[PDB]
DNA sequence: TTTTTTTT
């Protein structure tokens, strides 16, 4: 009898797993006895424990075959293509109400029965967040507009201030949020070229701490970034579709997609000045040092840089209306656990921990 | 019973779909029972809900086949193929005919009963393009037929000025308009070969804001694509077949296509300065950002850089006569619904607010 | 009849092999008679003598086999894949605890009846390394916890001072108690791409002997290795994925693991100073070179490099506690077998003759 | 019934198609009832209604073959190795008869329904090319037989002449009438091994400008250029086989190709002027310039930088027993066209506006 | 009827060939009638005519195969996975063993009664070498284990002495004797790359005539060799692994090899100096000179370059206890044979006629 | 074949 080859698509599909050896080792382990399956009586990962009684008596059989690699591709080709579909049909709003969608779903799973980590640990990092910067959740609004908006040549933050001032860190937190991807522009023309094909069919890029030029006068060690990016105002500017590279693959063209850059505080040409439409300053304040380091739970569980904060806040503070209409019902659902996990005085202490930079707990 | 390979390439040929992925995606599509088909239902995309009925039997078998990708492949040559004959037999009048029904069929749904497009917004387009330069219209009539007659070194134009000043702006709507493509040079010369593969069988070319050098006097920082130019000038000449590169594949005899340039204010070379038909200067002007930064819907939705706009432009400056033939009863259809929509007075109320800098639609 | 590739694949878990060719090669001997197989009779080598009787009718069938790379490359593949699952899933913790095991696996078998090794030479490696720092045990074991937890741009350490200070003998030790590999970054800039390509999938990396410049007034040698640092400095920090490369092979994405560097005494820029948790100071001391000439056996048989020597000393030094639960059991067993072989005199006597610069051994 | 594979190649070889695409395209067209073949009933394409009766049935078989790419792949085969096969056998007046025959067809354009500059225009820039000097039709087949014959030695004719002598504007007719490529010498000798490989397997070569290492002494720019040349003697001779080098390829070699070079009026070394067979001497002249000022479309149509017009000179001027013996059947039909367009009082009108200085086709 | 692909395996195996185009040429060899074979009938290559009457019948068959550089593939596949098997599970000792027995019979056809050397001249030769320094074949032996060791620090050895004085002889023969190869390390450092790339998986390496700087005050050429060497000093201690890298290979990490580093009378620094066990000089002795000069069946037939002359002078002077125990059957045979042949007063002669440096034989 | 190497 033979293997299912949809059964094994659908598997990838649902996983939306997209590298041949991760489905082809996950699927693998489905040949034992599900209902023996240790991972399934641990309930140790639900991409293993929710299929593998379904997937069971196909796994079998997959195991004994030829072929293995070629169907495994075959499901990878699924999986990609509706990708591809996707990005060409959906509009941005949609892309990024799926994206939430998602994250909710692992929330359910963080703070569910399982309750894996402890809401309160994860609500305080959201009030360390707010008091990194000014007015923070509406700070974080209008970047959300701004990127589903996606208007040409208005499409790319500035982060600058001195070292550890905690730009990277709100940086990498945004990024978890949307996905997409981190790109190092500090190296060679050359192998720069399959650099950018990393960003083929992606919703965000963003740019580390590009090194400038001159600064050694201050000692800002200096480097090519700034002079690589402004080779580059043409995928910033998304006016015009651009080609890019990968390995044994021909160019795609589409428009590069839109983002955020950090700085320590080399200068900038104004051509690349002119396409950036805000920047946002940064400072380092002891007091935060000083809840850090009894707080360190923040860090350890990488909280304070984990996109989940950031949805969190946005729930917090935002109208339900200002939610995409479909998504509207589960927030609606959060907010109310949350209202019935805290009231705003424990939140209000906890700002007040924050603000004497004693550990965010008493 | 049996894939029908023929079917699977009948849908690739009438999407006019060039991208393997594209089309395995969509069509798995299919697989599902169209009556309930929610796509169908709400009308989501033609290239779905025209032909989920037709295709949905062979779509099924399709989704049991162990060849997926290989039968997309062929289909995939055969629209590609097309391509080729056709740009060999046919004449450049007729290739921009076929252009044009193309954009006139998207038009023909985009102001439909679906009608996401207010004509009105569109046309505020066309009133801040041709306010943007005099005699836009005729200006553009100009190089549309210097892109027919495609005379080796009278080939290529000049757009040289500060920055945003609207070059791109331009060259991305007459871009949309003749179906070209964009290439960047700001490159190691080594590297380009594959980026000039993508000119294969292609109407026109761009290349955006080129790095030329001595430009740092004014904090232009220098690059190569000014030497890289002056290299390429055999392409740029255009007098003979050219054989073009493309990975894992044959290399392709064809001229290399005309096109357009633009330039923020580098040095050009005597060599490079020789070999253009024309030069346009570009200056910012301030009422027109005025106009925009109340009028920013226009930008939202990107109509000011979309050769829609140019389209309906020229139908209502031009004569129809001055159109290609076959065309001009198309050109009447929409010239009547131009002149049933709207009174002049609308048009000029309009453009007065654009140079006022008003919003356009007070 | 014909070939079972499931045993094939069985053979190569179990020996966790990895190379197409070291796996074709050794399941090739099985063709001949375990029964005659004088590497079984002289039991010379484990990953043949436990599997030839098991497998050889098989090898015998594989012998005739028209498709032999075919087979063996599924094979590799699946154990490649396991791999892959396991950096997903696993947490670091887990991991160490593996690769505890495996050493754990080596040292049963070294000091077995097949008894390659004298546990009195290991031992007194262990007086040596216990001697070459302060509090030597707690320096490991704050090491280990560093790496487990991983805690963004807190992550890396510096170990600095003259030359034969033995910091590259402390380095490769941590490195193989570990996983990793060491990267050497004093190459010119561009062959750099594939040089971190090695980093991918791994627990730790060494840099290795980072040349600054400016130490030419102290007689250093100088290079670029540190201005190189200094651009990999997200490397550094782990708080986003980066991109990787290798040979004819698409980027990965992951973070960028945890690790050492060395160097002599050149300077540092602020921006990387700032990245380094913590700094450790060797120095020269003629005691340890005096006994260490009267005890070379040690250099002889690479013990004091060696990871097995750190993992006795933690053995001997540290709570059955420190370790994660389930060694717990094999590590009572081997802290039985320890003081059943040393009374504390013994070893103290070994350290007083290191301490004296008598040979170590008495 | 099958696909002939036989019937499919015959066409390829018929077409000269040498391009899978393309004929993977064309002989689809092929599948429907050539009985009423649009194309056919309109004559559009001789590559297709020559052809479609005969292959229809073939082709219909064709449109349901599941490998079609690679029928085609052996077809194209088919055709590149009869070219290799006859590369080796060209006699150099066997190569010279088809790059020329060639341009017949490509002036079956030139004077065709194309017709896109006037054949009046041409033969004006013929009328004033051919009293810049002396019996210049006469001296093109000199050169021509000389370039054929190729007697070692016996290969090299150099421009001497000033600034604005025209030798450049010929320069550009005889290329572009021959082939071959141009080069430069005046660059550092350590660059000049590659440039140098650039002409390998060209039929001919130009040589652009030496400045004259000390020519500044003319009022005319210093270079390197002299010594470069006279430095290398034997590629001139073309006694005996020398290496070529591209760039990142290895070595070829081959006997040097014969051809051409220019020169403003520097201190020629005795050995370097006995290397030539003839020097051909140029300087401005009155009547030749006014009537340029006067004649200026035949500029703008670049007709006196072409070698299509000189070639249109020989069809014009020289014997029919002087062309090879078959490719004399066209010369005679373009003579008859020419003849029946001009009378000499035309031709003779033409050479006396220039001989005047006037505007040539007043 | 079918070809085996056992028999060719067990060729391939049999002459260790791994080169799939030498393998394929030599076994067509076969299909023509053993029973004739001329190459058999002059005994030319034992690599031939060991073999052609047992393959003959297989090779009839595989003349006729379509499969043939399949078959081949996975015949060169074995050879090579041996070699790995081999690499990672011999001792140092196993792989001198079995290079040994290589030379010993490639001696046993040299001097069989085919044999086409002479036992004399080669005898001869021995004298020559073992006159070449103190204690020539104590030296040897010494080397040796130094070698089999692989002790780390005690690793490497050092050769010096003026041009002409036999220093490269030496460590030829040697190289041949072990196996390995030589290095360049007189080099700008980029190429250093690649070029140690040669060392992965050699038993030896011999750093070649390494230039020192400063050797010009004593007219010696200066370059970078011993500056490019004291980087490296890692690599020299052979304490802990190194990567290594090879042109389109992804890298490997390994010891690297002990071997020999050459020098004239360059300034070494003591940095360098301290990486040697061992200093040998080398002086020019006249009267070897004049041997040569009149002994030159030495020079013309390799005979002082050869390992198979070092392994004689081992013979001839070596207690049997000191080979391997395997290989002393051998060793005695070869003794019996040389002392048969030769008595100890005729190679004593020879020795004395070369320290009267008139011709070797008499 | 591309890529890597070459090239700078
Ligand atoms: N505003 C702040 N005040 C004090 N400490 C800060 C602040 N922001 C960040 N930190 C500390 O700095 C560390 C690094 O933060 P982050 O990487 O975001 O800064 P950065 O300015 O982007 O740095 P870099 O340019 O070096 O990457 C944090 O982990 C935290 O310990
Ligand atoms: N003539 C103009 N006057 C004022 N604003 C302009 C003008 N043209 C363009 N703009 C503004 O400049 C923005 C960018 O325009 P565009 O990219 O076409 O200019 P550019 O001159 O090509 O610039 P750059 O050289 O920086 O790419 C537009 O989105 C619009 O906001
Ligand atoms: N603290 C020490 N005092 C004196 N000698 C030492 C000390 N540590 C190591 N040694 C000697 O130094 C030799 C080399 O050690 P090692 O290679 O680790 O030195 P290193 O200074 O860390 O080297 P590098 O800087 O080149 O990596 C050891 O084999 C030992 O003989
Ligand atoms: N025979 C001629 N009489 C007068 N003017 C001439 C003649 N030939 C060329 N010209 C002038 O010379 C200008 C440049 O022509 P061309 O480049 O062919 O000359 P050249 O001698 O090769 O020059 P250069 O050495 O400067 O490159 C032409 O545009 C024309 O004005
Ligand atoms: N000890 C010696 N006395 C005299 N002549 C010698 C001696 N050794 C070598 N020769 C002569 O020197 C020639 C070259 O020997 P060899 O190549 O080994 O020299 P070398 O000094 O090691 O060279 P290099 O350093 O250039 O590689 C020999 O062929 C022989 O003629």
């Amino acid at each position: 009898k033979q293997v299912s080859w949809k059964l094994v698509t659908e598997y990838a599909m649902e996983t939306k797993c997209d590298d041949v050896l991760l489905l082809l080792g996950m699927y693998l382990e489905f040949q034992y006895s599900f209902e023996m399956c240790l991972k399934c009586i641990k309930k140790e990962q639900p991409s293993h424990y929710k299929y593998h009684e379904k997937h069971y008596a196909n796994a079998a059989i997959f195991a004994d075959s030829k072929n293995q690699k070629t169907i495994c591709q075959q499901a990878v080709d699924t999986v990609l293509a509706k990708k591809r579909v996707d990005s060409l049909q959906l509009t941005r709003e949609q892309m990024l109400t799926n994206r939430f969608n998602d994250l909710l779903d692992r929330m359910d799973i963080m703070f569910g029965s399982t309750g894996s980590a402890d809401i309160e640990e994860w609500m305080a990092g959201v009030a360390w967040l707010h008091c990194l910067l000014p007015k923070m959740d509406s700070v974080v609004y209008d970047f959300l507009k701004c990127m589903v908006y996606n208007i040409p040549k208005k499409r790319y933050w500035l982060f600058k201030g001195p070292i550890d001032s905690g730009k990277t860190t709100l940086a990498a937190a945004l990024l978890e949020l949307c996905g997409g991807k981190a790109l190092n522009v500090n190296l060679p023309l050359d192998r720069l070229n399959f650099e950018l094909g990393v960003a083929i069919d992606q919703f965000l890029v963003v740019f580390e701490d590009v090194k400038g030029t001159g600064g050694e006068s201050r000692d800002l060690p200096s480097g090519q970034g700034i002079n690589n990016l402004d080779n580059l105002r043409d995928y910033l500017d998304g006016s015009v579709k651009v080609n890019l590279e990968k390995k044994h693959l021909n160019k795609r063209t589409q428009i590069f997609p839109p983002g955020i850059v950090t700085m320590n505080e080399y200068s900038v040409p104004k051509t690349l000045q002119a396409r950036f439409v805000k920047q946002i300053d940064f400072r380092p304040k002891d007091y935060l040092k000083h809840c850090l380091e009894r707080s360190e739970f923040l860090l350890e569980k990488r909280i304070i840089q984990s996109g989940i904060a950031l949805l969190l806040m946005l729930i917090w503070y935002r109208p339900v209306a200002e939610f995409a209409q479909s998504i509207q019902s589960r927030i609606v659902e959060w907010k109310e656990r949350l209202d019935k996990e805290f009231s705003l005085s424990v939140y209000q202490k906890m700002k007040f921990n924050v603000a004497m930079g004693i550990g965010v707990l008493d």
